């Protein structure tokens, strides 16, 4: 499953690790690696990512938490290329930030929370989904000084993670082992 791994208190802030528990199951840990492999990492750059560390308010990442477990979840059991895409999709919409564009997103994301299972709980499970996002999206424009927009872009992720496994102490998105 989907543990905090690590916590830091430090001042007005605080980091979370978010990682994998040592009993995940072959589709937990096969769904963490594509989450990575499609953004252009090789299997060994993924192999070397112990967590990815969040960062913000105790409810800001919180909520970050939550949208992680639910990505996870989504992945696992919806392993697929449409659903990737989809998620795809959530994301580019929900960088943009619209309040149309994030009504769009909604409806995408209860098609596949539907899908697995939570119905008579998806208008709330959508939220939690969105809202985590958002402060996700929210972290990752702050903490590396990237246009919330341009996050986006394929290319800016691609970028992005493979600063994070160059040079993890000036782009401390990852806890590498």
């Amino acid at each position: 499953s989907l543990i905090i791994s690590e916590r830091k208190e430090e001042g007005e802030t605080v980091t979370w690790d978010l990682s994998l528990s040592e009993d995940s199951n072959e589709n937990e840990k096969k769904a963490w690696k594509r989450y990575f492999e499609r953004y252009g990492l090789t299997d060994e750059e993924i192999s070397k990512i112990e967590s990815i560390r969040v960062e913000g308010t105790e409810e800001e990442v919180e909520k970050m938490y939550y949208y992680y477990k639910l990505e996870l979840e989504i992945r696992e059991k919806l392993n697929s290329e449409e659903t990737e895409e989809k998620l795809e999709e959530i994301w580019r919409l929900s960088s943009k930030g619209t309040e149309e564009n994030l009504k769009e997103a909604k409806e995408i994301i209860k098609e596949l929370l539907k899908e697995i299972g939570y119905k008579e709980d998806v208008e709330k499970k959508a939220e939690e989904y969105l809202e985590g996002l958002q402060k996700y999206l929210d972290y990752l424009s702050k903490k590396f000084g990237i246009t919330r927009e341009q996050l986006g872009k394929r290319e800016t992720r691609s970028k992005l993670y493979r600063e994070s496994l160059e040079n993890p102490e000036k782009y401390p998105l990852f806890k590498l082992k």
